[PDB]
C-alpha cells in the first residue's frame, strides 16, 4: 500500500494473507473472506500454471504479519478459465479452505456487490494489504496491515491515461470493461497487495468492488491501479460459493 496508514484493528475483518512455503511461510498476495469456507483472490497470484496446494496457506485477519500466525490449508484452487494474464483480464480466483472458519466482529466475510452497481468516481473506496509501500520498497517489519482511500477513475478516462506516453493506438482498449481503476500518484496498491480487496461503502455497507490486479508500477503519473471488476464475475463466483 502506497500512502495511507496502518489499519485500526477493528477494520477490514475480511482481509487475508496468502503464504508460500519456504524458509518461512512468506506473504505474497492478499485475498478476502467471502464465505466461511471461501477466499476470493487474483488468478495471477495462483496461476495460470497449476501449483501444489500443499505449498499454499491462508492467514485470516491479523494486525501484523508473522507474529501470531494460524495458517490454514486449502482443499481447492479454482481459477477463472478465461485467465492467462492480468493485462488481458479474468484476473480472479477462489480458494476453498479445508474447514469453514468461525466468524466474529474481528474476522468475517465481505459483502459482494449486486450485479448492477457501477462504483462511480467520487465514491469512498479503500484498498488494503501488506504489499510494497512504494516501488521496490517492501513493507518494513513489524508488517502492519495498511489501508488507503483511493479515488475511482471512470474506465474510459483510465484507458485514455494508459495511452498517454505510449505507442498503443487510441482505439486499442487497454483498460477493459471487466476492469476498474482507482488511485493516483500519492495513493495506490502495489506488489504484494495483489489479490486483496478494493471495498466501497454503499448505503452504509462495505461492498467489494475490485480485486487488486495490475498497473504500471505504483502511484506513477497517468498509471492508476487496475482492479478486476467484481460485478463481472458474480455468476462465476456463485457457481462455487453457496
Ligand atoms: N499499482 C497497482 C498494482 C498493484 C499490484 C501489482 C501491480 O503490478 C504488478 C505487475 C507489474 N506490471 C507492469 C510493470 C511495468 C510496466 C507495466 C505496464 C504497462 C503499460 C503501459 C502503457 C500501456 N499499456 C501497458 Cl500494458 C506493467 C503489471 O502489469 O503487473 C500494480
Amino acid at each position: 500500500i502506497v500512502g495511507g496508514q496502518e489499519a485500526p484493528r477493528s477494520k477490514w475483518p475480511w482481509q487475508v494473507s496468502l503464504r508460500v512455503h519456504g524458509p518461512y511461510w512468506m506473504h505474497f498476495c492478499g485475498g478476502s473472506l467471502i464465505h466461511p469456507q471461501w477466499v476470493l483472490t487474483a488468478a495471477h497470484c495462483v496461476g495460470p500454471d497449476v501449483k501444489d496446494l500443499a505449498a499454499l496457506r491462508v492467514q485470516l485477519r491479523e494486525q501484523h504479519l508473522y507474529y501470531q500466525d494460524q495458517l490454514l490449508p486449502v482443499s481447492r484452487i479454482i481459477v477463472h478459465p478465461q485467465f492467462y494474464t492480468a493485462q488481458i483480464g479474468a484476473d480472479i480466483a477462489l480458494l476453498e479452505l479445508e474447514e469453514p472458519v468461525k466468524v466474529s466482529s474481528h474476522v468475517h466475510t465481505v459483502t459482494l456487490p449486486p450485479a448492477s452497481e457501477t462504483f462511480p468516481p467520487g465514491m469512498p473506496c479503500w484498498v488494503t494489504g501488506w504489499g510494497d509501500v512504494d516501488n521496490d520498497e517492501r513493507l518494513p517489519p513489524p508488517f502492519p496491515l495498511k489501508q488507503v482511500k483511493v479515488p475511482i477513475m471512470e474506465n474510459h478516462i483510465c484507458d485514455a491515461k494508459y495511452h498517454l506516453g505510449a505507442y498503443t493506438g487510441d482505439d486499442v482498449r487497454i483498460v477493459r470493461d471487466d476492469m476498474l481503476c482507482a488511485g493516483n500518484t500519492r495513493r495506490d496498491s502495489c506488489q504484494g497487495d495483489s489479490g486483496g480487496p478494493l471495498v466501497c461503502k454503499v448505503n452504509g455497507t462495505w461492498l467489494q468492488a475490485g480485486v487488486v490486479s495490475w498497473g504500471e508500477g505504483c502511484a506513477q503519473p497517468n498509471r492508476p491501479g487496475i482492479y478486476t471488476r467484481v460485478t463481472y464475475y458474480l455468476d462465476w463466483i456463485h457457481h462455487y460459493v453457496p
